[PDB]
């Protein structure tokens, strides 16, 4: 993954705290299974903090600062979050890079999120800082098209990867999150990304 800076366990310390910071968020902006502007009900659920939050739109995906579910801001980003990424984003060699978004992504067994690409931010040469929580899964990325040689790499709890440089445009996704268990999380997976969408 040229660009990519992966740091295992980076958040390892700050799990616990952050996974109660998730559920406070979540009491403002609840999780909620997303429908794409196809139709569909994604597997995935999420929730967004900090400024903006990246939502499905009728026209497409978009960053909006209004949650459409509740109507409401969506909750500030936490203290735990700011601090994590800095710490990410500055030892990844980005210590400018300032988010204004925090896309948090929950997945229950069988949860699953197909390909894509991250092209609704501004400047694409901000990097976007993952932060993995739980039970582990399965990331691929590719290339530039859906169809390209796909690559694995497992994200276990704690994890951080800072998707920089010309990672920052390959396609990937998580495969269906194998069944387990997890102290803190029980049998779910949270992961956090951070973004500059301003
Ligand atoms: O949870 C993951 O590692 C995938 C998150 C992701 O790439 C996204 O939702 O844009
Ligand atoms: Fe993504």
């Amino acid at each position: 993954a040229a660009g990519a800076v992966i740091l295992r366990r980076f958040a390892f310390n700050a799990a616990e705290q952050l996974i109660r910071d998730i559920n406070d968020v979540a009491s403002q902006s609840p999780f909620r299974q997303m429908v794409t502007p196809g139709g569909y009900t994604m597997s995935v659920a999420m929730t967004n903090c900090g400024h903006l939050g990246w939502t499905t739109h009728r026209q497409g995906y978009l960053y909006s600062p209004i949650d459409p579910q509740t109507n409401k801001p969506w909750p500030a980003m936490p203290q735990s979050f700011h601090n994590l990424c800095q710490r990410a984003a500055t030892a990844a060699g980005y210590p400018d890079f300032q988010p204004d978004a925090c896309l948090i992504n929950r997945y229950a067994p069988g949860a699953k999120l197909s390909l894509h690409q991250d092209k609704d931010e501004p400047d694409l040469r901000a990097p976007i800082v993952s932060v993995s929580l739980g039970l582990p899964a399965i990331f691929q990325f590719g290339g530039l098209k859906r169809n390209d040689p796909l690559k694995r790499l497992l994200l276990e709890h704690g994890d951080v990867v800072v998707w920089g440089g010309e990672s920052r445009l390959f396609y990937h996704g998580i495969q269906p999150l194998k069944a387990g268990f997890h102290p803190l999380t029980i049998d779910c997976r949270y992961n956090l990304t951070f973004r500059q969408a301003g």
